[PDB]
């Protein structure tokens, strides 16, 4: 939807945190880095397009290529790619299936949302799941060895940059 920004959801009450100052400094209490990029820099026929090609791929990296240097730089990542879903994707369901289960990882995981929409749920340090629903421009940085899930929305597709430490830091750990 209309959201310019993330927003977040806590599980068991229900409740929402709307107001950009309150989720960044409610995602800073809970060790999730955020940045908003400036996505209206991206070129439109790369919006809203998820058949992408090798060369579509490299631009997209290209556009927010200082973006990612200044977040690895910062953090300590090196690799970075692009990845798409879509109801067309094939096994999409035996894929999601891996990150629709709670698990985590030995190293941060970091996505920023180029298209689409996608929900990260976490466990917070007081022991209670929120969401954190992302719209296109969102940067988001999950710590190491917080329990989490991935689930799309009712669209079902996202696009995204995903930035790692090694390719082997990107498994479950259930």
């Amino acid at each position: 939807g209309a959201a310019a920004m993330a927003q977040i959801r806590i599980h068991e009450v229900n409740t929402r945190i709307e107001n950009e100052v309150k989720v960044s400094k409610f995602l800073q209490e809970e060790g999730v880095l955020y940045e908003k990029w400036n996505i209206s820099k991206l070129p439109p026929h790369l919006n809203e397009n998820y058949s992408l090609t090798d060369e579509n791929k490299a631009e997209i990296l290209a556009v927010f290529s200082k973006e990612i240097a200044d977040v690895s730089a910062r953090r300590g990542y090196k690799a970075h790619d692009v990845i798409s879903l879509s109801n067309s994707t094939p096994n999409l369901d035996e894929l999601l299936i891996n990150f629709q289960k709670e698990h985590h990882h030995t190293d941060d995981e970091v996505r920023f949302i180029v298209s689409g929409h996608g929900i990260f749920a976490i466990e917070g340090k007081d022991g209670t799941f929120f969401d954190v629903e992302l719209e296109p421009g969102d940067l988001i940085s999950v710590p190491e060895n917080a329990r989490h899930y991935f689930t799309l929305q009712d669209d079902r597709q996202v696009v995204a940059i995903r930035i790692f430490v090694t390719t082997e830091g990107w498994v479950p750990i259930y």
